């Protein structure tokens, strides 16, 4: 909103100033182009220093910081008592005209003291809070020059030939904040800012600013008519080439934007819009009442109305959809109440200082909060009795905070507000340094000192924006923008380039990934994103309703897939069809009760519904009947008892929140202990089940010790126990692990984070098994090689096109006594469809038939099919939300799997009988803490055991209760498992966090897509697009770094 449509005024508002304390001191410039006002940075700017109250005739007007003007009726005695305007009831307005007036604002509970000089005319004298937390303004010959407030620092203001030329921070320390220089009228021509911005304006004889400018790349060109009324913006770069039309009979104004839409705005006698109408034609009215809108409905017609009280605050909001909301208030305008559908009210109380001291939420739970004299906030106690407690500084910033186990967490903060220490409940420090380029650009350095000795800096350019970012090894990514701080380019630390380009409004029209590929999008006229061509040159188009919700997706193919929504916005129904038939192929519903809360969703292969309490906490989820029921603890609303199938799981909770006690099925429960920082020490069962874990300085998992807990037997413990450690560079990547049970492993990385090469090393210095990776442009795998005992055992060389595996060259070696042959030659070809999904995969076997692998896909692009090399067939089915729930064989003899969820965890594998009759009593459970996807324990007919999972949340051994290691993983880097283990063993298909192996391909499901962990690729595109990053293809750049557990 750079132009007042209803005066045609050009605005601009920009900070000035924010200084921290008990009453924080803020400041800032107001500018519009037909203003009369002036303040502290001349004419046509106002601030809230220069707020004042004037006489004329019988009334006192009141100015505030925006110029606009409210009118109070002097009392025949001349005594202002709780004086309102209902224009701006929140202002309160007390005091006798010979002595001082106040200004109280039941928006902030702050008042501002107004002080008799000269022609009726009462000038800013303080400002102050309910505590008495105090601003004073001192004015020396008409003009403010200083301010002192009462935490205990001044401020002065300097002054040449009456025009603001510094603010400077005088005591307790001297800072300059603020410097101001001014064109030959008098106009505010440059304000440099310690905080903010560093700007320029260039203006008209009459004060119409004709430019404005920032440090580099920012410069707009305003054009004004002769009754000052801005008709074009342009900026140097091209954005915002805007023109405005004015037609004051009509009381209508035009605005057309740089990219040819045209929005009109039809308004009243007081400047507020009552119609406009978007560039797609799109209207929306809106009903005022004396500048207090009652109303607004949409392009759909949907109205939301505002009721007031007689105290001039929002009383009453009625939402589309019969929901209303109800406020109440105290005497002083503070809300007291608030009352919402479901019958869920919320109750605040304030002392008499109007501190709000507790707190009731809609299940009647209270929160105490416990405040010092100057209004700081001291302790908090919850419901369940967890108390918190801060401590602060000069400037009223938390300087020590107490946990409710008593862990301190001490803060340091300079003058401006900076982060310069932190020392954890254990007594690790991080400091931070700041300097400022005195040199060249107004840059900025932030170097980051952590525990551990590694030192990371942060650039930022004469924009305040950041420029670079260096690790604790020494690579450096970069940052380059344009106009309007639009992030132009991205450099990373191997010197690639990542680029992105605007259209003329700003909007992302184009990326460039470092290969140079293009990945496109496209706009229609009221900024509604209808088209995106990926790298692939894979096209999909939107369609949207009157209020912008997308309706329609349209694919390569010719499908399309339909959304219907309610008044309140959510999905109701999704239609699959396809072409210029609109034949529907399948239609997925979505239910919801009174509260809009999601009761059913149902397609074809699936029926999952949801029950809730009056708090509106999930009690139930059902999947095709597979029931789960939840009960909560009444103080933390954590789960506190889920029961599936009659197995019940007991779940005990601390002061903060962590675990502390785990029971199922009355099996002898897992207890858990956690340090001052919230960090799981030890977890334990008393059948003999131990695990204890340690981290670094900075919270890294370093390592892990099972078994014998005292060190008491030994030898009972043998080949019953771990010791793990893991090792990180100064960028914290997982550089070394030593594994009582592997061996050691050794990783090299590249300066984007990739392993390139990974060795495992047992008893001989000569590495066992080594893993060496190339990678290209796009940071995704192109060679592999294995050594074994130093000899080239394998080699592979992938190819992309456009971001996904396209063909592959694989060899292998038998080694002979000291030689190398060729014992195996096949290459690999990917085929995708005009979708983006992989097709068909073809091994060609030098020497052999080939290898062939066909997938079939929905219109989700959910794998519903696959065919082996064998010709066997087998079938998937997924639920509403994706969740892959059945897998069949088809056409061969092989028992199906059925899979129930928890949310997004797959918590049961079903064994299914050829004849279809699912095994329940052969489930294999696993568990998952609510929300996480790390499993802590596994349950298969009555059998319990615990897990000991890595640094990524993967599980690496599984151990019964006693603390038997029965399962013992060993992986390739990008995931493909390969440990021997018992026959008798459990399974353990899971691998990294949201991925299940299945075995008839070697694909891990991966919730949303399949994972090839050999290629370290999806097998089709990222169904959220670029939101998941412009590797479309791509798993993460390190498997031991990051996780994808939903697979998007």
């Amino acid at each position: 909103e750079p132009v007042d449509i209803g005066t045609g005024d050009f605005l601009q508002h920009f900070s000035v100033l924010s200084l921290p304390g008990s009453l924080p001191l803020t400041l800032s410039r107001f500018y519009r182009s037909q203003a009369k006002g002036t303040g502290i940075f001349g004419p046509k700017w106002t601030d809230e220093w220069s707020c004042m109250l004037t006489v004329h005739g019988n009334d006192m007007h009141f100015t505030n910081h925006e110029g606009v003007d409210l009118y109070y009726r002097i009392p025949q005695n001349g005594i202002f008592r709780d004086t309102a305007n209902s224009r701006q009831a929140y202002y309160r307005l007390s005091g006798d005209i010979r002595d001082e007036l106040t200004i109280f604002d039941r928006r902030s509970q702050h008042s501002q003291i107004f002080s008799l000089t000269d022609n009726g005319i009462y000038l800013l004298s303080a400002i102050h809070d309910r505590y008495g937390n105090r601003a004073d303004f001192i004015r020396t010959e008409g003009l403010l020059t200083g301010i002192h407030h009462s935490d205990g620092y001044t401020l002065a203001l300097g002054w040449q030939q009456r025009q603001l030329v510094s603010i400077d921070l005088a005591t307790p320390q001297r800072q300059r904040l603020v410097t101001c220089h001014y064109d030959k009228n008098g106009y505010l021509a440059e304000c440099d800012t310690i905080q903010f911005s560093h700007l320029w304006h260039e203006y008209t004889s009459e004060g119409w600013m004709t430019r404005w400018r920032d440090t580099d790349k920012t410069c707009v060109d305003i054009v004004y008519d002769t009754l000052g009324r801005t008709v074009s913006t342009l900026s140097t770069e091209g954005y915002f080439d805007d023109q405005f039309l004015y037609n004051d009979d009509e009381k209508c104004t035009t605005y057309l934007d740089a990219e040819g839409g045209e929005t009109r705005y039809w308004y009243n006698g007081d400047g507020l819009v009552t119609r406009s109408i978007d560039p797609l034609g799109r209207e929306e009215t809106s009903v005022w009442e004396n500048t207090r809108l009652r109303s607004r409905t949409d392009a759909l017609g949907r109205t939301t109305a505002y009721d007031y009280n007689n105290e001039g605050e929002i009383s009453r909001v009625s939402l589309p959809g019969g929901y209303s909301l109800y406020y109440d208030y105290n005497e002083h305008g503070q809300l007291t109440r608030l009352s919402a559908p479901g019958n869920q009210v919320w109750l605040w109380e304030y002392d008499g200082k109007g501190s709000m001291v507790c707190l009731t939420d809609p299940q009647g739970r209270q929160q105490q909060f416990s405040y010092s004299e100057h209004g700081d906030l001291l302790r908090q106690i919850m419901p369940n009795g967890a108390t918190w407690r801060w401590s602060h500084d000069a400037l009223h910033q938390v300087r020590a905070t107490t946990a409710p186990d008593g862990g301190v967490t001490q803060t340091e903060q300079d003058i401006l507000g900076r982060l310069l220490s932190v020392k954890d409940p254990l007594g690790y420090t991080t400091q931070f340094r700041y300097s400022k380029n005195h040199a060249g650009p107004q840059g900025s350095v932030e170097e980051i000192r952590r525990p551990d000795g590694v030192r990371e800096l942060m650039r930022q350019n004469s924009e305040k924006l950041p420029e670079s970012f260096t690790d604790g090894e020494g690579n450096t990514t970069r940052y380059e923008y344009g106009a309007f701080d639009l992030l132009t380019a991205v450099i990373r630390p191997d010197g690639e380039r990542l680029a992105c380009r605007y259209d003329k409004l700003t909007r992302l029209t184009e990326i460039t990934n470092a290969e140079g590929e293009h990945y496109r999008l496209r706009y229609d006229k009221a900024g509604q994103l209808v088209a995106e061509t990926d790298f692939t040159g894979r096209t999909l188009t939107y369609s949207y309703d009157a209020a912008g919700r997308c309706i329609r997706t349209t694919f390569p193919d010719g499908t399309h897939l339909n959304r219907q929504y309610s008044t309140t916005d959510q999905v109701t129904r999704e239609e699959v069809a396809q072409g210029d038939s609109d034949r529907v192929l399948s239609c997925t519903t979505f239910i919801y009760d009174a509260l809009s809360r999601l009761t059913e969703a149902r397609n074809n292969d699936a029926t999952v519904t949801y029950e809730y309490d009056d708090a509106s906490r999930v009690t139930a989820e059902t999947i095709n009947g597979r029931r789960t029921e939840y009960n909560y603890d009444p103080d933390q609303d954590t789960v506190s008892q889920r029961t599936t199938a009659g197995i019940t799981e007991c779940f005990t909770r601390g002061l903060t929140g962590e675990l502390t006690q785990w029971q199922i099925d009355g099996h002898t429960p897992l207890t858990l202990e956690h340090d001052l920082r919230g960090q799981e020490i030890s977890r334990q069962s008393e059948a003999g089940f131990s695990l204890r874990q340690n981290y670094t300085p900075t919270g890294m998992l370093t390592g892990q010790q099972a078994g014998d807990l005292t060190e008491q037997n030994p030898h009972y413990w043998r080949n019953n126990t771990l010791q793990r450690q893991w090792l990180y560079d100064k960028a914290y990547n997982l550089t070394m692990i030593s594994d009582s049970l592997r061996g050691t492993m050794v990783n090299s990385v590249t300066a984007n984070d990739q392993i390139s090469h990974a060795t495992w090393t047992g008893s001989s210095d000569i590495p066992m098994r080594e893993e060496r990776f190339a990678y290209d442009r796009n940071l995704n795998i192109t060679r592999r090689q294995t050594q074994v005992n130093g000899v080239p055992d394998s080699e592979a060389y992938q190819h992309q096109q456009h971001g996904r595996v396209t063909s592959r060259e694989y060899k292998a070696w038998r080694h002979t006594t000291q030689f190398v042959r060729v014992i195996r030659d096949e290459q690999t070809t990917w085929k995708y469809d005009v979708n983006g999904r992989l097709v068909e995969k073809l091994i060609d076997k030098g020497g052999y038939r080939p290898l062939r692998w066909r997938y079939r896909w929905d219109a989700r692009s959910q794998l519903t099919g696959l065919e082996t090399p064998e010709g066997e067939r087998r079938e998937y089915k997924y639920d509403p939300f994706g969740r892959r729930i059945s897998k069949r064989c088809t056409n061969r003899d092989r028992p199906g799997t059925d899979f129930h969820w928890n949310g997004d965890q797959l918590t049961e594998e079903i064994p299914v009988g050829t004849d279809g009759t699912p095994e329940y009593e052969n489930a294999i459970r696993w568990i998952y803490e609510p929300g996480s996807f790390t499993p802590l324990a596994r349950y298969e007919k009555g059998q319990l055991h615990y897990t000991i999972t890595d640094t990524v949340g993967r599980i690496q051994e599984l151990l019964t209760e006693d603390g038997t290691i029965v399962w013992r993983g060993k992986q390739h880097l990008w995931g493909r498992e390969e440990g021997r283990n018992k026959d008798d063993a459990p399974s353990c298909r899971l691998r990294f966090p949201g991925q299940y192996e299945d075995e008839e391909s070697g694909l891990y499901y991966n919730r949303f897509r399949y994972y090839d962990c050999e290629a370290g690729q999806y097998l089709c595109a990222d169904p959220i697009g670029l939101r998941g990053g412009i590797n479309l293809y791509a798993y993460a750049p390190n498997p031991l770094s990051w996780i994808d557990p939903l697979g998007l």
